[PDB]
């Protein structure tokens, strides 16, 4: 399976598992993440989510082939279900970033609660290098999380951060040796899952309630511009340039 | 007295003084803090407040006995007067955190202006460990102050920060050796008190004016949920578990 | 000229050049900066701005003589044109802070995108030491950028930050040796200027769109109070005190 799932000690562990494609997110994986996060809200015996990935990468971003598949989905697109499920999840989420977190690998962290990283973790949101724009309301949430200057160094200039730089900016709050990241993140998730459940749920609701409506509105504003860029010559050329091993040209 | 007060060089020095109970806040102390902060607004010759505490602790949080006293107060509860007085204080406040600042010891700092700490200072807002929720509008202000990731590591996971971690997160901006914290904080308070008074008052008004209304609204939203949790089985059990030296159980 | 301008590789390089007065901003310089930033919006072949200054200072703030010139300007004051042009600039701006950035030298950075500094850079916004109030919407933007505690240590207490402290607070995101700051900042500006132009422009629009309207409203609120302080006894006395080599007295 592309998403490994286990449930113990009232923690739902979700492990992204396509190490062959550097844990690139496709339709199937988005659908499965959405399914599990929705499950967490409705089961009162699920009190924390631990999210991580197998191997040396957290995720390399959107799967390219699956990104540009002409065959449109039945019903709501899986990426949209995922963004809605993670942005509205009532359950506290601990995320353990085990390696490079690129694009949607970075932006999904803004909707997690406890954000921890290994020393080998890296972070990038290079929307401009591919000719696209911020998604998952990161145009609102990234500056709130790290300030305007870090947010622009990431989103406009395409900077890659290491784990220590992410910590100093406040994007992550703990950095562990690679070999203990998961065990230490699980210990924290288990502790949260053992606390008074309504206390935790209400506390998160109060915290997330401040920007809840603007988060949904910003995803729609970004989405319109994103769709337009995805279908434009600028996207084609950014992508073609990389595969043709040349500098992109924009007249 | 539980609050030592002096006035010199146009600085009102407020020193919390219940070292026997680790400077735990009770009704009397809240009332006295409220009285002094209100005085600061109305006296034009009081131009800065220096807030600190005696001994090795800044404050251990709410006094438990006084917290759950069935005998209700006459008029407005002292904690409410305090939160209103500190959130609306027009006078600049320098706070020198001399040791552990727990619960309301942490959240009151979000309503101070200059936030300084000793090397022995520690910071915690473990609302979830006691089965409660954020107060004093910290569900809004804590993420603004340190970002979403630090704010959740504090409020949901119950993390304890040392002084250097608080500095790196931006919760405090200076860390001093214990034996000079107070003298160095007073020097800064005296300098501010010697500046053009309307310049300082208006500058603070502009800064605080951005979230002024949302701060009051958020305290009311938090307050309803807080009262409900305080009277619930989850609070009883969280507290009983600690005193009975056992793991809490929430079905 | 007081502003050196060059255009190469689709980067408009703007270098503030009054090293004789420590790069103090006067009417002429504001007008020239406004002219160039407006040019950047309307020329599709200008895709990044690099802003820096000659010598050992970025800017010492407002030119005092020019500040209090009784002869009023024809049309819109140059400072207002500049603040409007930089706050609404559609072009990404890389700013390389080569030395002390004082007052408007600090606040203009909140409207730049990529904020980089030399090791000799220093930062100060001492509005209260001169009897004035925050400008250029820094009463809103500074706390968003660095948190409430850093913002107050700057604006109320008049703290001077070095480059490493600015980095740790997130006001700047890179610190370079003095002798490479400009070359490294230009390399980044050139890279941004080579990316898909609508991708970059829209990305910045989404990021800046969140606070765009409040930034303009806050400049007007600050402006009214500022004008009042500038014409008051408090300003006269703050300034006179410095020149008369004495402590200011405010009854
Ligand atoms: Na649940
Ligand atoms: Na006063
Ligand atoms: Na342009």
């Amino acid at each position: 399976k592309s998403l490994n799932v286990s449930l113990n000690n009232r923690v739902l562990s979700l492990t992204i598992n396509r190490p062959e494609l550097k844990n690139a997110l496709n339709r199937e994986l988005y659908a499965a993440l959405a399914d599990e996060l929705e499950r967490s809200n409705h089961d009162d015996q699920i009190r924390a989510v631990l999210l991580t990935a197998n191997g040396d990468t957290f995720t390399a971003g959107n799967d390219l082939d699956d990104f540009i598949n002409p065959v449109e989905e039945s019903g709501t697109p899986s990426v949209i279900r995922f963004l809605k499920a993670i942005s509205e999840c009532e359950t506290p989420i601990v995320v353990a970033v085990n390696g490079p977190a690129i694009g949607v690998g970075l932006t999904m962290l803004l909707h997690c609660d406890m954000v921890y990283a290994s020393k080998s973790a890296r972070f990038r949101a290079p929307f401009t290098h591919v000719g696209l724009v911020p998604e998952a309301a990161s145009s609102l949430l990234l500056p709130l999380a790290v300030g305007q200057a870090w947010a622009n160094d990431l989103m406009l200039a395409g900077r890659i951060l290491d784990a220590r730089e992410a910590l100093s900016a406040g994007l992550v709050t703990r950095v562990f040796e690679d070999d203990v990241l998961v065990a230490e993140s699980l210990k924290i998730a288990e502790q949260v899952a053992s606390l008074a459940p309504n206390s935790v749920k209400q506390s998160k609701r109060l915290i997330r309630g401040v920007n809840k409506e603007e988060v949904q509105a910003q995803m729609k504003r970004e989405g319109v511009i994103f769709a337009e860029q995805l279908a434009s010559a600028e996207f084609k050329e950014s992508v073609a340039a990389f595969f043709e091993k040349r500098a992109p040209h924009f007249a």
